[PDB]
């Protein structure tokens, strides 16, 4: 057979509609209709949804010429460059560049990576005074966007976000995209596309600042803790012998950084919200804090190692409001799900939210509780029960770092500051492509010394 479809409302547009108003809710709305496979039109596509974790094996493990990504995020294409990642030229390819990436995310620039923090922080804190209010959305994404670039790119890129507006750029590229884009591509956005050209310019000067301290100083090259992306983009060639262009490299950076800092930020921020609204939660993290501290006065990657709630707590916000909340995969050829056939062009998807909302493995699934996976291990029933980092092929090589990164940054703002939260916990405003809490998000805080 064929999967149920979901009846249109019009041809064409299809389902378009109770989809864009909330795309969880409608999954799961018609997941009960229809059960645990189905298609649904949606703005002249074929799109069929895998709803439960039994099912979710054929699809991680499948093959880039069984089930495609590069057909599904090639429109990334304005932002990310030409021939990069997913408009890469082949398979093979994309993975030689994404593991490019990975190469400046290892243990000895960890453990670097977490005196940036602290060094970004203390900045801020300055910039916010002894108390006040603030957004922790803005609050989180302006971090990340300090730590992250500091972090892939270097120190060298500092002074370009201080003295020349770089922030501001990547909101100008990451506000001209969409979840509209998927479905149309060719979609026309002028001022995103002046401001990838013009942070072009600015990662072309950043290699060619680098290329003479790679002459200046070549031992840099040798130590494995001050070896960032642009160091193994400079000195690596692909498998099969070939040199990459500039145009080529700075595509995998902003790639990278696009990838490094939306994800990472909106769970921060889902993250403190729901710690700090709940006196239970907050004590252990403060208790597991204080302990791990001991006489030290200042963070570093042993400890953050060691911060075993403070991560639960970030996992717990990932079942509930992963920011990625669709996976998708073009089918090449047909495919076999359960008892049915999905037919080669259409769109196969799996939803991370859903599948955190699903009763099964989840109890009382709306309840931020991170005792449902250390104790009651819930995440541990079925093997794809769980997967706000993908898995499979795919899996997120940014797992470690993200985790890294919003441990390191909630644990040293619970050091400076008391805060707390304004009002009910949002919802998610699925108007973005990274989703998040719906605005305003705002938080008292105090400082603590
Ligand atoms: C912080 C939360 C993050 C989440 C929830 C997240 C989620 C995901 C997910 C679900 C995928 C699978 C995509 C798919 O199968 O279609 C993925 C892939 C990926 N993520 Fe992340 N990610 C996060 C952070 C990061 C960071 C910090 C990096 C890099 C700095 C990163 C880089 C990537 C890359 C390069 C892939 C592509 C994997 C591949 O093509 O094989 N992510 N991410
Ligand atoms: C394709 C993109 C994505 N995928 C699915 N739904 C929405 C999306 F925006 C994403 O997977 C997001 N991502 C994953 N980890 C961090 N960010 C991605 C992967 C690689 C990359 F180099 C940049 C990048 F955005």
């Amino acid at each position: 057979k064929l999967p149920p479809r979901v009846p249109n409302l019009i041809p064409y547009v299809g389902s378009f509609v109770s989809f864009a108003k909330n795309p969880v809710q409608f999954i799961i709305d018609n997941s009960k209709k229809y059960g645990d496979v189905f298609t649904a039109t949606i703005l002249g596509k074929e799109m069929t949804f895998l709803n439960h974790p039994k099912i979710l094996d054929t699809f991680f493990k499948a093959t880039d010429n069984e089930l495609s990504l590069r057909d599904v995020y090639r429109f990334m294409r304005p932002v990310f460059g030409t021939g990069v990642v997913y408009d890469a030229d082949s398979t093979e390819r994309m993975m030689e560049q994404v593991k490019f990436v990975s190469s400046g995310l290892t243990t000895a620039r960890f453990r670097v990576f977490v005196d940036i923090f602290e060094d970004e922080i203390a900045h801020k804190v300055k910039e916010l005074g002894p108390e006040g209010t603030v957004d922790v959305a803005e609050l989180m994404a302006d971090l990340i966007i300090f730590t992250a670039s500091r972090c892939l790119l270097g120190d060298e890129v500092r002074q370009y976000l201080s003295e020349k507006n770089l922030g501001k750029l990547y909101h100008d590229i990451d506000d001209g995209i969409s979840p509209l884009s998927f479905f149309y591509p060719s979609l026309p956005a002028p001022k995103r596309d002046k401001a990838r050209k013009a942070v072009g310019e600015i990662f072309q000067e950043l290699l060619d600042k680098r290329r003479e301290e790679h002459k200046k100083h070549p031992e840099r090259l040798l130590d494995e803790s001050k070896m960032d992306v642009v160091d193994h983009l400079l000195t690596q060639k692909y498998k099969d012998g070939q040199e990459l262009t500039d145009v080529h490299r700075i595509g995998i950076l902003i790639a990278g950084l696009f990838a490094g800092q939306h994800t990472s930020s909106i769970t921060s921020s889902w993250t403190l919200m729901n710690v700090i609204s709940n006196k239970k939660v907050l004590e252990k993290v403060r208790k597991e804090q204080e302990e791990i501290m001991g006489s030290d006065k200042v963070l570093d990657y042993d400890k953050v190692m060691k911060m075993d709630y403070l991560e639960a707590c970030m996992k717990e916000a990932l079942r509930m409001y992963p920011p990625l909340i669709m996976i998708m995969r073009m089918a090449r050829k047909p495919r076999e799900c359960e008892q049915y056939i999905i037919p080669k062009g259409n769109i196969l998807v799996v939803s991370p939210s859903v599948a955190g909302r699903c009763t099964d493995t989840y109890t009382n699934p709306d309840v931020f509780d991170p005792e449902r996976l250390t104790e009651r291990k819930e995440h541990e029933k079925f093997k794809y029960g769980a997967v706000p980092f993908g898995a499979g092929r795919h899996k997120c090589i940014g797992e470690n770092f993200a985790l890294l990164q919003v441990k390191s940054i909630i644990s040293i703002l619970l050091r400076y500051f008391d805060m707390e939260y304004i009002g009910k916990i949002p919802d998610p405003s699925y108007t973005s492509l990274v989703v998040g809490p719906s605005p305003p998000t705002r938080m008292r805080y105090k400082l603590r010394k």
